[PDB]
């Protein structure tokens, strides 16, 4: 038994042109066959009819964070236990799930959301999209996600390294086994200071030349990729030159560090509607903490920015919102600000397909509508290629061959 | 007063030839003489007839686990205490040792449960064979030896190095020098991942070259052999290179790690039987961990194919089985093993005298039935190079000069 | 709204020369303008009429502890909370601010004292100078400032590093970044042994050439300028060598550490009042405890005597008093003692005033009275290039365009 | 006033030649002067007539371990609080000190034994000799002197650097610097495995080149000798070279190890009495723990053996007993052994004056009878030189002038 698909338009994540009228077979949770022009139904256990709709391939988010979602200090609950940080999980994946986007890597939460979440989806627990976390993010004391930045000398014990902060190429091995071990299938680490942290610095390279090496070596040791948060330049040359998978954000990035990427063949995800958020909200008094503050003005407005000059550049890019900061399921958003600042629309939307794909090392398998890879599309009403907001509007979801919406 | 001893046949050890009717003299624990033909027996304090059998010298087993015996989930208790585990070592070496197996290396337990029964055995407390221990395997955080992998987060404390549990060389040293301090002849680690492991790898490599080269050298300087657990290659040839004495299992050796091997005159113990065991078992539905399944489908196929590639390349071999995963006293299956995968009978038998007894460097006391080497004898009825499946039904074993079957 | 202030006498921090009848004029906390002449005031908001007054930039002090002065062991509290430390803080820098000086470096309290009260005087809580906290100081094991000496075995718990304690380059990072996560602006290492603290040596090189080298990379990444405690020679060259920014004390400064401190740039803090203090308080029985007199009779008496060296070798210096050893408020007596020793009166109240600047990196704001930098001033009657000792009796404080005494 | 003492015979420190009736005037802790023949007595304030003695220079002990006494297992006590090692101590000291050892070296004890005792005898709280400790002996894991070994597992918590057990060069320096916090003279560690141990090996390496060597840059910074255990030829190597003091025991230096004290000027120090010790005792059944007993029976015999071949070697040597394992108080016994394995007499009494001067480095205020030098003197009926067994009766001793046996 198989499904036939009648494509009105088809956007396979490879080719640069909208291709009219095709039929996709579906057997199983994989893509059987293509065939030119709508074949007949008559003979398929199950027809989907979208002749009036543009298919894609399911769409991949490389930078988020199910679990929360930022809160001014007036809305932000006095706690949030992990259990409510799982729950809310939930939520957040399968409302982004729902909006289109069937594949997404979790590059950070307090350990186990993430981790247990993908668990949980991929053993059919519940419905959300296939999921790559990272667990806990790994930083040096102090450093933009250490969890006990932000409390009273009383009022939390120093971490050790399998909880995330280290000191010396030695913890950091320890810290990336323990993720290992925690079951994570990569890491993140912030090599540079951060914007939402209760601390000083926004930028400042936090890693050592020597532990961010120690990153890599180690990572590479057990087959996981290496995701990194960096906006001062210093820092993020250190991650680009040890060899690290991508860089996030990148806001200040420079001229040396734009070849260094290209040269390394290091991916770049912008997370630019992530930076329009702290900028929109720092206008906002009490919004943000006093100390985060100037930290959100700065970074923020920079990110658009230097998207544009990156890609002009020629730097490779992979869709990437850091939703978990704005609302999840609001990641369409990102499209719309990747083609305002320079970015043609198909080239956009190969940056979710094929190009995440490729980040997450499953571009054999995902990331393109082709006979032969995983049954993971979505389809939407117009032509995302004129106008790609109208990826506010994804209507259909198909993953593994199954469908949910539509 | 002395002990004559007239075999029938006589596997010794050293000659590549079965000789017949052969006179062993035994004066204390050592073998005093040995004369051609059967002389008379008149005037000896004592005399065991064996002329019915062959005798053979004490056969080794380089690789088992007094103490535990792998049971599916179903079959598994809940819990086991460390006073259970010596309890159950006491019979598991008994067996062992009532199969013909005088000699043996356990190559891992909680810590002190080998080096327990050795002392006690070595002091006369009960009956079983000569012992060499290795106490707590070491590894890294996460890795195939962690005690503290499979719980959850709050149900664990990290590991500290002298638990064995270590990162970076430092920690190695404190790790290697806790084995002495409990009481170790030798050390074990696992430098790659493994299979029965509650763990995702089941072959990346787990040491840096810098941590086993540390292994190595803090091993040395307290006269320490080193065994080490390996499946992947990369981590096998790390530890090749560092010195180590035995490469376990080595499930993927590849073609640079046997020439490494034997350059560096490196031992290989198969332990082909776990291999067969896990293979047989993962086709049984929940009987391995869900995430231990896939690893033992995998792994286990490999290593008789391994085992022959490594003979025929000239790679030193030491008899091991991994008993603890198979049940104890199996031990002999393993010979059947190693034939029926190309190594002729005689060298499969010389595999568990004397390779063995240079392994445990101590040949020039035990491994062949030679003058003056010490009394540890076993017979059986029939060849054992005819069909070395008969070394199923030793009926005598000598250990020390001293009679316990036959 | 504007501020005019008629300047009898005028030192503005730059120039040589003392300026005669002087016009300022303020603007918010910025200085605006200067003009020649008393010109007009009956068109300003606000006036200030000091032409009987010599008016000077705000004085700057690179050593002070506020929240502890040196009490006998007759007259010392059995213990002091760090409430207790915070409260007295409090009334130290109020004084201090009083006396003339309007910013000063606080190198060293239990941890959060300067940190907190800074904040607190930034966000306008309470009145104070312009502080730059270094935290903790950091030291190695029985160091000079290790806050756990002089305590009985079973009285007090092994310090970490994150507590100032350390050992090693990865733990001197660790309590680096530790000093970041509280607040501070800062570092302040002792690289040799010490007089006020329970310890025998006064001198001993107590950091390697590797820790005080983690020190200045590690500060470095963060921003932070490095001040170093010093009385023993090759401690204090580990450190010139290493990059640090000031030398404190720097009591057997040799040839060698001048020529190397000329070269590098660095900057020397006498604190020769702290110096005068201990010499003579050592001369009374008890006062000191026994292990801390015969220190304080070497070290205290050399620290004129290195000044004068120093200073003729041409030495960069900064104005530093050690004020939290004597009490707080008398800081002016360290001018006096600079002029006996060689330096003539000018030299030294620039030293308090851009020398100061320079080595906290803000001269570029504060230091010199100056057009477009901010309004920090201070008056007094009568000439301090004639009689320097005049500045116990500043009358007149103005910080960030503000007056708060006069 | 003055103190005249008339020797009928005088044995200085530094002349190979026994003097005859010499005069020595004390002023204060001071020998002022040193008159041929015996001078009028009327005229000084105190007389002590000696003519009919041999005066010496005050006798020192490298290795002592005031606290402790080793007893058979069956005399043993069951445990040993520190108030009864320190109680105990007074004793030990006080015998030893009237024995005629105004000097000695302790090398080890649980920690603040030695320190507490030299300090109260210092201020004059009670009788005893000069002391110069070590406090706790540094050791490795499971090393000799690991104060957890023989002890089962859930009856000891892993030791932290501060205690005395390391591994690696940073664990190291945390140490040392422990020994000064804790007020010690100089440094002692166990580069080899020891005898009196409850642990497996007794001469294996115990410190890597790399942790000696940070032995040795450690306790340079803070001014501190490094005394070394050592009885096998490669760990003592390893010390040698990096520069050590001093070598005890030395039980298997070989050709090697003999040429590089000579080079680079490291004194040996014997303990011949305690290997006869253990020798002896290792006879009896159940006097040593059956761990110890082998190692005793090897090392012991040895030493005196060693020592002839050092001395002819001409290996500087320096008077320690290692008394704390025999009992204290036989001292002299060393003196003994020393001349009937090839050592001269004189050079045996020089070998415990100015040689054991040399090693703590006060060879320029105590070890011989000397103008100037600080009064510290014995006598004895008989001749050394002739029969200097008679040392056992050594009926006066003065120390700092003072007179405290005669
Ligand atoms: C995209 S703006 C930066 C957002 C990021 N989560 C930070 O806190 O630095
Ligand atoms: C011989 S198959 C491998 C068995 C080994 N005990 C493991 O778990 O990897
Ligand atoms: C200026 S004299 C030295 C004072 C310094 N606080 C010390 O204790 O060494
Ligand atoms: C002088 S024999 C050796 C004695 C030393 N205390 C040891 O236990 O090794
Ligand atoms: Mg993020
Ligand atoms: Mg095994
Ligand atoms: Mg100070
Ligand atoms: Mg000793």
């Amino acid at each position: 038994s198989k499904t036939l698909i009648h494509a009105g338009k088809l956007i396979d994540g490879k080719s640069d042109q909208v291709q009219s009228r095709i039929s996709i077979v579906i057997d199983g949770n994989i893509i059987s066959d293509i065939k030119k022009g709508f074949i007949s139904s008559n003979d398929f256990e199950d027809y989907i009819d979208l002749r009036d709709h543009t298919v894609l391939p399911g769409l991949m988010d490389m930078h988020v964070h199910f679990g929360q979602e930022y809160q001014s200090k007036a809305q932000a609950p006095i706690k949030v236990e992990r259990e409510m940080q799982a729950i809310l999980a939930t939520q957040h994946a399968y409302v982004t799930f729902k909006s289109g986007f069937t594949t997404v890597r979790q590059v950070g939460d307090s350990g186990l959301v993430a981790i247990s979440l993908r668990d949980a989806i991929n053993s059919g627990k519940l419905a959300g999209p296939r999921i790559f976390a990272a667990g806990k993010t790994i930083a040096t004391t102090g450093g933009h996600a250490d969890p006990t930045n932000g409390k009273a000398v009383d009022d939390y014990d120093y971490p050790v390294p399998e909880q995330g902060v280290v000191n010396g190429p030695y913890e950091v091995y320890a810290a990336v086994r323990q993720r290992y071990k925690d079951g994570a299938d990569g890491i993140k680490i912030t090599v540079t200071g951060g914007v939402l942290s209760v601390a000083k610095s926004g930028q400042n390279p936090q890693f050592t030349q020597e532990e961010v090496d120690a990153v890599v070596s180690a990572a590479k040791d057990y087959g996981m990729w290496v995701a990194v948060h960096a906006h001062g330049a210093e820092g993020m040359k250190r991650a680009i030159k040890a060899g690290v998978d991508s860089i996030e954000h990148g806001t200040f990035m420079d001229l040396e560090a734009m070849d260094l990427m290209i040269e390394n063949g290091t991916y770049y995800v912008p997370t630019i509607s992530a930076g329009e958020f702290v900028a929109e909200k720092s206008k906002i008094d009490n919004f943000f903490p006093e100390i985060v503050r100037p930290k959100a003005a700065s970074v923020g407005p920079q990110i658009s920015d230097t998207f544009r000059k990156a890609y002009e550049k020629g730097v490779k890019i992979a869709f990437g919102t850091d939703a978990g900061v704005q609302k999840h399921g609001t990641n369409w958003k990102e499209f719309v600000y990747m083609v305002e600042n320079g970015m043609p629309a198909m080239k956009a939307i190969q940056s979710a397909t094929m190009e995440t794909a490729k980040l997450l090392r499953i571009e054999d398998k995902l990331g393109s509508i082709e006979s032969g890879k995983l049954a993971d599309l979505i389809a939407v009403k117009g032509n995302p290629i004129e106008d790609i907001s109208v990826l506010e509007n994804v209507d259909v979801v198909i993953k593994d061959g199954l469908l949910y919406e539509g």
